């Protein structure tokens, strides 16, 4: 029942928002570019429309990343796929090289697994749980992974651990899950009190800043002692080569950076035979 999310002795690759540091986030244009500079999967998110189609977007409002104005929720998806999701990608000369260019345009979840079959994908889950949109968008993730068969390549959290409960209620463990904050911390606690013999009894997968507050958290014991806890460690915010490898020798799994060009140049520098 468990998913072979992950395969292979490699840690994972993700492009934040599709590589947004060098193309407009969720956008085709990213996506495309993060997919060329090899990198193993997307890590992006998902917001309800108004007719409740997931689209790959990450505010509440189109208003920083398009030409409109309001809520993803306020808008049906016919409105959405008119705006320009890169009006304001702005290059070093402050120019907007792709604005009203080809494939600009808003993505939804269903497409992004249909246009990329070989892609992972590291979503989260971004309406809040109060709203009405938190409350039908674990159903209509799920159904959006079983109606493209990709139970075993889509990887679903959320800053919510209400979310992560819903999604995982109606996936009953087919689908890799985050780990949320307060899992965590009573992980640790389990620990303290039963010695080093605690382990989660699931492996869910707990995505880190590789710094907070100046605290570092790439320590190789801390790493050690969440593999130790059936925690699979992952980082984001990794955008030096240097730290990619410091991270892939300490035995971090997954890996967010918003530098897709750093992914080939690790491949190249792991075997061959590491990937599946
Ligand atoms: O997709 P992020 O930017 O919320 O991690
Ligand atoms: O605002 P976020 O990207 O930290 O969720
Ligand atoms: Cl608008």
């Amino acid at each position: 029942t468990i998913p072979a999310f992950f395969k292979g002795n490699a840690p994972y690759i993700f492009a934040h928002r599709g590589g947004m540091a060098l193309r407009p986030e969720q956008t085709q244009l990213a996506f495309d570019y993060a997919k060329q500079l090899g990198v193993d999967g997307f890590e992006t998110d998902v917001r309800l429309t108004k007719d409740q189609q997931l689209i790959v977007f990450h505010d509440a409002t189109v208003d920083r990343t398009t030409n409109g104005s309001g809520k993803v929720s306020a808008h049906t998806l016919a409105e959405l796929k008119k705006l320009d999701a890169a009006y304001h990608f702005k290059d070093i000369n402050g120019l907007t090289p792709y604005r009203g260019h080809a494939h600009t345009a808003i993505l939804t979840f269903d497409e992004l697994l249909k246009q990329y079959p070989d892609m992972y994908i590291n979503v989260d889950l971004k309406d809040a749980p109060e709203s009405y949109e938190g409350s039908i968008a674990p159903q209509i993730m799920f159904d959006t992974i079983a109606e493209n068969q990709a139970f075993d390549r889509v990887l679903v959290t959320s800053f919510y651990k209400e979310q992560i409960v819903r999604f995982n209620k109606i996936a009953q463990g087919s689908v890799a899950i985050g780990a949320s904050q307060q899992e965590v911390t009573e992980a640790f606690l389990k620990y303290h009190l039963l010695g080093g013999r605690y382990y989660q009894p699931l492996a869910q997968t707990f995505q880190m800043p590789t710094h907070f507050k100046g605290i570092d958290l790439t320590s190789s014991r801390f790493i050690k002692w969440l593999n130790d806890m059936n925690i699979i460690p992952g980082y984001y915010g990794v955008n030096s080569i240097n730290l990619m490898n410091d991270l892939y020798q300490k035995g971090a799994h997954t890996i967010v950076t918003d530098r897709p060009d750093l992914a080939q140049q690790f491949k190249q520098t792991i075997p061959n035979k590491l990937e599946h």
